[PDB]
């Protein structure tokens, strides 16, 4: 008999929770940032070298974006919209293994589908950073870290 | 009594629907798209020829935008903000038509052209773009010119 | 107790009514902001901003703003300065800074009072420098709180419009 009121309060409370999330996302997207599945992304307007871009991303409480899933890869290459963007792709260690600067473990197995066919070709033996280039799932290219490009920052949505 | 309870019930499910709808819009706008009156719009950062622009829209499950109302025309010219954008205008005969198969209204469209256009300059201007910062915004240009472009796709919850 | 059960139940129903109506109000605010943001504008703390895509002279930039029911943006706080320079993304944008000719004081085109004290820390070090006795306008230039440069008003830059969010209630 009273179970009705309890349930109303409940829907209202869940409604409240969703309004809170949308609001938080809106305040951020309102400031020229993008948003996708738990993360905020910034697509720069000015080109930088890989490291200056990273340094910039850090100054905005984020990192050059990592890619952790196929849906994220697809969001990135689609939002990139034909323009080329530095991402968190960079060689580290004494092995020249690829890595994410934000320290996401690099998924070798899954990443295979994310490279432009033929890349990374390490041209000139001087291509130790990665960018998003092609308008396809197979989007990544290795390029010299000192070349300037637009870049993409990423930081997690946190209540 | 129950009378006023199902009232709260109703208004509550109505907001839920309203909130869901705002989320749908937020999600797409969060991916760099625009929204206006039941349609999503994409104003590109990259310029392309008309043909390549359309392929680009198709690959995003949309089409170069049509224009169905002065209201839409105003949203488009304002948002273009002084830049030139390919839209879904193309010849087919040679009558003008919308690439998304929206029926082209000669009469309504008469008002949307820049004064003096379509001038078919060089006799090779078979595509349309938004150029002037006003309701009279469209110019016809050669399909091979490379301009920014605008995609359109319906909002569906 | 049957009397207390009635009281409680009622106060709770009145409460739900209060909240449901408040929520409706908050969805409307969400919708106001969303509609404008969905249209290429930005939003920050009670104000909408337009970061232009096309460059203009200072006077022509202001003119455009007026046509979109706004003005070249003023800077009223550190928080707004930071929002502006960070959102500028490294690009140069005209703002509402304007000097009354030679030896004139600096003012805001939207009539916001100019805080000579505060403003000191918003200029790039060394500005305003009036290079050429020509620079009667201000722009956001450097990616820092010390961001402002004075430049000749006939230079063409991208520009930033600003207008208050006034709820449609
Ligand atoms: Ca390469
Ligand atoms: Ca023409
Ligand atoms: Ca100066």
């Amino acid at each position: 008999l009273n179970t009705k009121i309890r349930a109303l309060q409940g829907s209202l409370e869940n409604m409240s929770k969703l309004l809170k999330r949308q609001n938080d996302i809106l305040q951020v997207v309102s400031q020229g940032w993008k948003y996708f599945k738990g993360n905020f992304y910034y697509f720069s307007l000015i080109p930088k070298t890989w490291y200056s871009a990273e340094q910039f991303c850090v100054s905005r409480n984020s990192h050059l974006t990592s890619v952790t899933s196929e849906s994220e890869q697809e969001f990135l290459y689609k939002t990139a919209g034909g323009l080329i963007y530095w991402i968190g792709l960079t060689k580290a260690g004494m092995e020249g293994d690829w890595s994410w600067v934000d320290d996401t473990p690099f998924n070798k197995v899954q990443s295979a589908r994310f490279w432009i066919p033929g890349e990374p070709n390490n041209a000139g033996n001087n291509e130790h950073c990665g960018n998003i280039k092609a308008p396809s799932l197979q989007a990544w290219n290795d390029a010299p870290c000192d070349k300037t490009f637009l870049f993409i920052c990423k930081r997690p949505y946190v209540p």
